[PDB]
Formats: C-alpha cells, sequence, structure tokens
C-alpha cells in the first residue's frame, strides 16, 4: 500500500508518471533506475542514524558569514521550546552560542529554584520560527542571522532546543577494437517526415566529433529532391579508422534543404552505455533546427509522431561484440614511450606558454614535454588535454596514462575540466574527483553550473549524477536545490527524461522531503490558477476589484489550505506559515504577477516574509545574474569589503514561472521621484526627492548611515552591472531601501545584449555628495570602492570565466556563443596588467562622470 503510495506521490512531484519510464523498455533508464534507487536508500539509511548534531548539519546546514569560512556588546532574547517564557541577556559578538547555552540555564535553574541535570552540550540554538539554528564554535557575529541583526540594530531571538527534540526529528522523518584499421563507415538509408519547400533538394551533412573538436573532416551527401519521405540507400565513409575512434565520440547530423536552409539535426553515441560499439539500425527521431549540432543532446525527440526521422545503419564491423578497451589495456599500451629532453632555453619557452590560443608548433612543444606539464606544472592539464589528437587511440592512451597519476588538482581548474571542450570520461571522472573536495557552501555557489553541465552528458549513470546525488542527500539545502533546478526543466523535452529520472533516485533517498517539497508544489499550482484570474479579471475592471476578488479565492479552504504552512521554495530556512490574505496584491506589469505576504507568531518581525510569484516569462536569466552578483558579494567580503549588496531571491520553478523574493521596506527610484504631495518626502527641487526621502525614513544621526549605505550598495551596483553588461536600466527597474541600500530588479539583458558603458546617474551622485553640488571629500571615496571592488572581481576574473562557460549548457539566448564570454573578458580587462585594467577603468569611469555631468550642467 505504502510502496504504491510513494511511487503516485513521485509522479505528481516530478510532473510525469513513474510508468511512462517503464514504457520506454531501454535498458539504460532501468539499470540508471535501480543503481540510483540503492545508492539513494543507502544515504537515507546513513542518515537516519546519524548523531543528533549530525543531524543538524544536514537539515539545518550552517550559515556562515563569508569572512568565517575558509568586543562590541549585543541583547539576545533567549527562550526554551516548551514555554512561552523568555530571557533577554547581554553578550558579546566574540562569545560562542555555548556561552549562552550556559547562559539561558543558568537563569533557567535560578527561575525554576532547581540545580538542571543538563549541560550546554546537549542543546542546540533555533532562531525563531526559522529551519535556522546556531551551533558550532563560531562566535556570534560569524553567523548569517546575528550579523544581519546588527545592521537593523534587531534583537536575535533564539529557542533552546534539547538533544531529544531533535532526535525526534530524526526519528519522524524516516524512509579488440585496437585491430580495426578499416575507415569508419554508416549506410544513410532514407529520411522521414521531412517538411521543405519542394523547389529545393535535401542534402545530410554528417560528421564526427569529440565534444566541439571534429575527429575528422565533416561529409555531404547527394542533393536528393524535397519530399516527405527522402531515400539514399548510400555508404558514408569517414576519414578515421574503427580503432581511432575515442570512447565519447558522437556521430552527428544535419538535414538540410538548399537550391542554405536548416530543417533538423540529431546526434548519437558510436559506443553504448556497456562500452559496446553500436551495429544494427538506427532510426533518429530529430529535433528542428534554428547546421551542425556537436553540443546537442544523443538522446533522440521524443514527439515520435511530428519529428523527422533519418534511419542509419551501423555496420557489424567484426562477428563478435566488440567493447572499448578497459584501462588495464589502456594504462599498459600508454606505458611506453620516450619523455620530453628539451633545452633550457626551450624550457623557458615551455613555461612561457604554459603560463600564457597557440600555434601548430607550440601545441607539438606541449605535448613532447607531457611528462614535465604533469611533474611541475600540473594544473596545466586543461591545456595538455587541447592539445591531445582525440582521433590518434596511441595519443590518446599515453594522455590516459599521466591522467590516472595525475595529482589532484584545485576546485578552480576542476571547474574548467567540466566543460564540453573536455568530453573524455575518464577526464570527467577526474574533474568530480577534484572536486569532492568542495564544501558545502562552495558547492552551494556553483549547484546552478553544475546542474546544467547535466546536459552535456552522454549518458544517464554518469559520476556528475550520483555525485550531484551523494552531496543533495548529504544536506537538505542542497538537495532542495538540486529539486528545483532540475523540476523547473521538465517542460524541455530534451532533459525531461534525464531530470524525471534524478528526482525520482533524490525521492527513493528522501521520502518525508519529496512530501515537503509536494507542499510547495501544491502551493505553487494555487498560485498559478489565481495567478491566471488576476490576468483575466484585470483586463476586464478595476485594480480593486481584482485585489478583492483574488482575497475572496484565496478564503478558501483549499487555497487557505495549500498557500499555508510551508518552507519557501526560494529558501528552505524561511517558514511560510499563515498567509496574510490582506496584504496580499498583484503587479501592473504584463504579467501581473503576485505578491503574497506571510506572518508567523512564532518567528516574530522576521516573520513577515513575502513572495512574489510571476508567470509568463523565463526568469533562469535573472537567477543566474542574482547569482552572480551574490557571488561578486562573497568574493568583495572575503577581501573585507561590504557594499551592502541586496541579493534578493528568485528561483525557476515551472515553465516560464517562478519565485522572487519581497524585499520589505524598500520601493522602486521611480515611486519616490513622483514627488507627490501630503508626503514627507515632498520637494522643492526634484533632485531632493531621494534624499529627503532618505531623511523621513532615517531621523537624527542616522541619515548619516543611510548615505553610507546609499554609497557602498551603489558603487557595488555600477561595478555589478558594468561586468555583467547589464542594461536597460531605468527608475522603474532601480530600488532603494530604507537602510539607503540601492539594489537593482528584474535582469532582461546583460553582456551587451552592444557594449554597454559604465553609468554613474546624478541623481545618485547627488545622493552620494549630501546633496551638495561639490563634495570630492564623498565623492572620490565612491570612486575608491568601485576601484578596489572592480580589483578585486578581476582576480577572480578566471572564475567567472569558467561559470559563464558551463552556463552555455542552459541555453539561454544571451549566452549562446564566445562573442558573450569574450564580454566578460573585456569588462574585467583580464588580458591586460592591474595598472593598465585600472587606467582603463578610471577612463571609463571619468567618461561616465563627463556623461552625468550633462544632467549637473542643466
Ligand atoms: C524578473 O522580474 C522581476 N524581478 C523582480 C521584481 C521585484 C519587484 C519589486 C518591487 N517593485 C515595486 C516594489 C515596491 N512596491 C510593492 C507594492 C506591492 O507595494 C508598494 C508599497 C511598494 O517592489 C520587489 C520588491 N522586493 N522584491 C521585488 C522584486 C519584479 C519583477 N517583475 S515585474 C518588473 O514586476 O514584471
Amino acid at each position: 500500500r505504502v510502496k504504491k503510495l510513494i511511487n503516485s506521490q513521485i509522479s505528481l512531484l516530478i510532473g510525469k508518471g513513474l510508468h511512462e519510464f517503464d514504457s520506454l523498455r531501454d535498458p539504460e533508464v532501468n539499470d540508471f533506475r535501480t543503481k540510483m534507487r540503492q545508492f539513494c536508500e543507502e544515504a537515507a539509511a546513513h542518515r537516519q542514524q546519524l548523531g543528533w548534531v549530525e543531524w543538524l548539519q544536514y537539515s539545518f546546514p550552517l550559515q556562515l558569514e563569508p569572512s568565517a569560512r575558509g568586543n562590541r556588546a549585543l541583547l539576545v532574547n533567549v527562550k526554551f521550546e516548551g514555554s512561552e517564557e523568555s530571557f533577554t541577556f547581554q553578550v558579546s559578538t566574540k562569545d560562542m552560542p555555548l556561552a549562552l547555552m550556559a547562559c539561558a540555564l543558568r537563569k533557567k535553574a535560578t527561575v525554576f529554584r532547581q540545580p538542571l541535570v543538563e549541560q550546554p552540550e546537549e542543546y542546540a540554538l533555533q532562531v525563531n520560527g526559522r529551519h535556522e539554528y546556531l551551533y558550532g564554535n563560531y562566535p556570534l557575529c560569524h553567523f548569517q542571522y546575528i550579523c544581519s541583526c546588527l545592521h537593523s540594530g534587531l534583537t536575535p531571538h533564539l529557542t533552546m532546543v534539547h538533544s531529544s527534540s531533535i532526535l525526534a526529528m530524526r526519528d519522524e522523518q524516516s524512509n579488440s577494437l585496437w585491430s580495426l584499421e578499416q575507415p569508419f563507415s554508416i549506410e544513410l538509408i532514407e529520411g522521414r517526415k521531412v517538411n521543405a519547400d519542394e523547389r529545393m533538394k535535401l542534402v545530410v551533412q554528417a560528421g564526427l566529433f569529440h565534444g566541439n573538436e571534429m575527429l575528422c573532416k565533416t561529409v555531404s551527401s547527394s542533393e536528393v529532391n524535397v519530399c516527405s519521405e527522402p531515400v539514399w540507400k548510400q555508404r558514408l565513409e569517414f576519414d578515421i579508422s574503427v580503432c581511432d575512434l575515442p570512447r565519447m565520440a558522437r556521430l552527428c547530423f544535419a538535414l538540410y534543404a538548399v537550391v542554405d536552409c536548416p530543417i533538423a539535426w540529431a546526434n548519437l553515441m558510436l559506443f553504448d552505455y556497456k562500452d559496446q560499439l553500436k551495429t544494427g539500425e538506427r532510426c533518429l527521431y530529430m529535433w528542428p533546427s534554428v547546421l551542425l549540432n556537436p553540443a546537442g543532446t544523443v538522446r533522440g525527440n521524443p514527439n515520435t509522431e511530428s519529428a523527422a526521422a533519418l534511419v542509419i545503419y551501423l555496420p557489424e564491423v567484426a562477428p563478435h561484440p566488440v567493447y572499448f578497451p578497459a584501462l588495464e589495456k589502456i594504462l599498459e599500451l600508454g606505458r611506453h614511450g620516450e619523455r620530453g629532453r628539451i633545452t633550457e632555453e626551450e624550457q623557458l619557452q615551455l613555461r612561457e606558454i604554459l603560463e600564457r590560443e597557440l600555434y601548430e608548433h607550440e601545441k607539438d612543444l606541449v605535448w613532447k614535454m607531457r611528462h614535465e606539464v604533469q611533474e611541475h606544472f600540473p594544473e596545466a592539464l586543461a591545456r595538455l588535454l587541447l592539445v591531445t589528437k582525440w582521433n590518434k587511440h596511441e595519443d590518446v592512451a599515453q594522455m590516459l596514462y599521466l591522467l590516472c597519476s595525475w595529482p589532484e588538482l584545485p576546485v578552480l581548474s576542476a571547474l574548467e575540466l567540466l566543460d564540453f571542450s573536455f568530453p573524455d570520461c575518464y577526464v570527467g571522472s577526474f574533474a568530480i574527483k577534484s572536486l569532492r573536495k568542495l564544501t558545502d557552501d562552495e558547492l552551494f555557489q556553483y549547484l546552478l553550473q553544475l546542474v546544467q553541465v547535466l546536459k552535456y552528458e552522454s549518458y544517464l549513470d554518469c559520476e556528475l549524477t550520483k555525485f550531484l546525488l551523494g552531496r543533495a542527500l548529504a544536506n537538505r539545502k542542497i538537495g532542495h536545490f538540486l529539486f528545483w533546478h532540475l523540476r523547473s526543466e521538465m517542460h524541455v523535452p530534451s532533459v525531461a527524461l534525464r531530470f524525471g529520472l534524478i528526482m525520482e533516485a533524490y525521492c527513493r533517498g528522501s521520502t518525508h522531503h519529496m512530501k515537503v517539497l509536494m507542499k510547495q508544489g501544491e502551493a505553487l499550482s494555487k498560485l498559478k490558477a489565481l495567478n491566471d484570474f488576476v490576468k483575466v479579471s484585470s483586463q476586464k475592471t478595476t485594480k480593486p476589484q481584482t485585489k478583492e476578488m483574488m482575497h475572496m479565492c484565496m478564503r478558501q479552504e483549499t487555497y487557505m489550505e495549500a498557500l499555508s504552512h510551508l518552507q519557501s521554495p526560494l529558501d528552505p530556512s524561511t517558514l511560510l506559515e499563515e498567509v496574510c490574505v490582506e496584504q496580499c496584491t498583484f503587479m501592473d506589469s504584463k504579467m501581473k504577477p503576485l505578491w503574497i505576504m506571510y506572518s508567523s507568531e512564532e518567528a516574530g518581525s522576521a516573520g513577515n516574509v513575502g513572495i512574489i510569484f510571476k508567470n509568463g516569462d523565463d526568469l533562469r536569466q535573472d537567477m543566474l545574474t542574482l547569482q552572480m552578483i551574490q557571488l561578486m558579494d562573497v568574493l568583495w567580503k572575503q577581501e573585507g569589503l561590504d557594499l551592502r549588496m541586496t541579493p534578493y531571491g528568485c528561483l525557476p520553478t515551472g515553465d516560464r514561472t517562478g519565485l522572487i523574493e519581497v524585499v520589505l521596506h524598500s520601493d522602486t527610484i521611480a515611486n519616490i521621484q513622483l514627488n507627490k504631495s501630503n508626503m514627507a518626502a515632498t520637494a522643492a527641487f526634484n533632485k531632493d526627492a531621494l534624499l529627503n526621502w532618505l531623511k523621513s525614513k532615517n531621523p537624527g544621526e542616522a541619515l548619516d548611515r543611510a548615505i553610507e549605505e546609499f554609497t557602498l550598495s551603489c558603487a557595488g551596483y555600477c561595478v555589478a552591472t558594468y561586468v555583467l553588461g547589464i542594461g536597460d536600466r531605468h527608475s522603474d527597474n532601480i530600488m532603494i531601501r530604507e537602510s539607503g541600500q540601492l539594489f537593482h530588479i528584474d535582469f532582461g539583458h546583460f553582456l551587451g545584449n552592444e557594449r554597454v558603458p559604465f553609468i554613474l546617474t546624478y541623481d545618485f551622485v547627488h545622493v552620494i555628495q549630501q546633496g551638495k553640488t561639490n563634495n570630492s571629500e564623498k565623492f572620490e571615496r565612491f570612486r575608491g570602492y568601485c576601484e578596489r571592488a572592480y580589483t578585486i572581481l578581476r582576480r577572480h576574473g578566471l572564475l567567472f570565466l569558467h561559470l559563464f562557460a558551463l552556463m552555455r549548457a542552459a541555453g539561454l539566448p544571451e549566452l549562446s556563443c564566445s562573442k558573450d564570454i569574450q564580454y566578460l573578458k573585456d569588462s574585467l580587462a583580464l588580458g591586460k596588467t592591474e595598472e593598465e585594467a585600472l587606467k582603463h577603468f578610471r577612463v571609463k569611469f571619468n567618461e561616465a562622470l563627463r556623461e552625468s555631468w550633462k544632467t549637473k550642467v542643466n
């Protein structure tokens, strides 16, 4: 009964019935399902037996300040679970949670006149009405929650949770090739269901690829007249022996009409998932184009009824099955050869290119010196993997002999190896091996890219999937975001099977978390139906009329139940308790997004949270932009610079659907600049508006801190939008917080899409200068923040480039070519010394001040 129940709940949550994986009768899907179910159920068993602190590390992973992972006194209100009563203690920032625990326990002993059996060690500190905890040996200032409280001046509210109450949570949450010298060849039989102009002819272009690099030149078929069912029945002979074909070789096709006109493409892996070379007839269910697409999926289009179908024939090269030689035979072949006997002058020339795109002779020097590359320049592995002739088996074996004895490389170097430019399974396997040392916070930071890399994968059962599942089942937040990255792409036919299969495997490993996520999905189901109603309604009547009707709809028990008592998909730590129907509304833009507010008596002031549900637009690019700004913030803070950034949440959840985090106490620059009457912010000059509003919100001494907050966030956003090429910036997509904090919203365009200049808006220069026409003391202190922030990002120039290259797998239109990646290389001026790039930045900063000074004049 329960086995049947779990499957039906998995089918509903993943957004595809489990029976549909079975109907494929594909042994690759069936072997993935049994192997990963077993792998996931082991993690489940390991977890259900963890210690109580180890359970806190899984369920409530520490949220530490970027400064700690690698005095000033304060009031903290502490209480005990089974009591409404609480005590406020004066503590220090330098103090550990345990000192506060033993403190909380002394006052409870005096209040109850009993010398308490318990020790501070037995308890943990929960943030009031949040799935957040404060434990480990870290001062209060090192926790993201205490640090936050110190800037908004607020008192931290904590609850003492006993070890027995945590274990209660743990318990309630239970579950031979190299002797085939003949040239490679296929028989292109015919084409099916093709749709093209009857005037033209159909040509099939096939190509053999090892990622982006061609194994041999391309070949085109004979020009056969346009008709629905074209016929060829001709041999295609490639310029490569069947002995020379690498394990990860993909045969690519491109059907196209000509008098050029793309129609469809399709790719397949020449070797199956059991290392066996493929034989027999092959029907290719084609994907529609807009010619050769090597990066595209190697699985056929699921829509067999409408899609084009080319019939090929991989012939029997031998009378018995042929497998790719095992590692033991590979390492034995590559074990033989001559080392690099190079003179001091060529060793200097080698050091020049290995520390530096290179000429043909320069690739010959890397290859000869492949042992000195391994020995003295191991971090130059990727450059050596690029010089390898992946169309020669002896060359691949010599290379794969060095890779098996290659020392582990840093996380930075491992991320580059994950690229499609490195298609070898042993190279990919080596990348995950060097990525294991990634901490949970770093893995969280790069989890979006690692999920997109799943789209480059040639087979279902892979190291990257087992790695992502392993880390996801060891950490409930990683698991949370892994699920939503997969769930949000189920509508895309090319990944739906892969992604469907990963979530099922996850769900097997966490039955309780599937139930938690089903609750998020039920809430998002209601929000879609309500948002649709608002779209239709706003077209038929006034905003108060639609708002009231949204409120009536929300007040239905079905809605009240589905929309309340959940974990936020934006942040699993945030609990969305009682839905505040009176505060819910909708935005007046094209997609009419929903503004949903929540309150929690258990969480108090911190439990006033809201989420925005937006349906109609792809939100993935916003998310990427936001994650990139957040990374900058993390990087700046690791160098001691806090630019008071607002890296608010944005998470795609489904088809052109997702969530945006509400920042309360903020309004857009435009709304403030409206300069309305009978308000505190009303101005004598419109340039006074932002400043007047910062004054109204910040009385007395407080105003100076708001001007500083503005200056810091501004400098951070001026740099963030310049490096990322964020354009279409106006007063409607620029916001200000009551604390003085400036931040940007709605990122529709990045990376030029051409050559976006640095912008200094005189409205924000007027606040920086404290309303003074000239204030060089304050203006140049802001230029210093821009510079420092700019020169810190350049030091991690290789990281953003490594991350943005991986994001090319996402299929975002503004991230589709090397022109987009080049944009970042120019914005960070990576091909320059720190001096040159700085002088250049100043040229562009002064170019922006001259442009700002246009308004200043009037
Ligand atoms: C990807 O697109 C977006 N990305 C972000 C936001 C957005 C937009 C806002 C926002 N825009 C205006 C206001 C302030 N208003 C909100 C209104 C409900 O109540 C007023 C008191 C102040 O807040 C916001 C506030 N916190 N978080 C926010 C996020 C909106 C959108 N979509 S859009 C431009 O609304 O179509």
